[PDB]
């Protein structure tokens, strides 16, 4: 019901690892995201700037979920992350929408 | 049927003008986009970097359309544009999708 977008940062040269790990995204994480109202979740890359742009829809607390935290730990070597291994994330404000 | 994303550049300090002009997007342009298979077209801003991230769905030649070109001309003072007034646009490759 709501559209959300955000920017993340990949470490230089890690597009391949990022893509392969996401091709093998744990089914537990996919189901948790769905159970929490997430759909149509896409992540796009600007490889030359090591930038990820994420878009998702949310239909109404994953940061405290054990599986999410395990995913952060698994990804922390190739992403720009905080001390708790969650990815740095910059929110992006919607300025236009046409259905 | 296809998801597309791309990055554009706004001139410094022009978020307000960009948003107001898009709130008043010409109905002719909305209809042309729909007629050409575009839906769920969102544009998000990272204001501190003057960056626009666009997402849209396309269900199967707008660059040569007179109304599109008029829109480019109308917007050219506040966007980073080419000599023909079309916005500079960097495509972003999808690296993850979960329906």
């Amino acid at each position: 019901s709501e559209r959300l977008a955000f920017k993340m940062k990949l470490n230089k040269g890690q597009k391949q690892a990022y893509k392969e790990r996401h091709d093998q995204l744990w089914p537990e994480l996919k189901q948790l995201l769905k159970d929490n109202g997430v759909s149509e979740y896409s992540i796009f890359i600007d490889e030359e700037t090591n930038t990820l742009f994420a878009f998702q829809k949310v239909s109404g607390d994953l940061a405290n979920n054990e599986i999410v935290k395990k995913w952060w730990d698994f990804m922390a070597d190739i992403m720009q992350v905080n001390p708790d291994n969650s990815p740095v994330s910059i929110p992006l404000e919607e300025v236009f929408y046409m259905e």
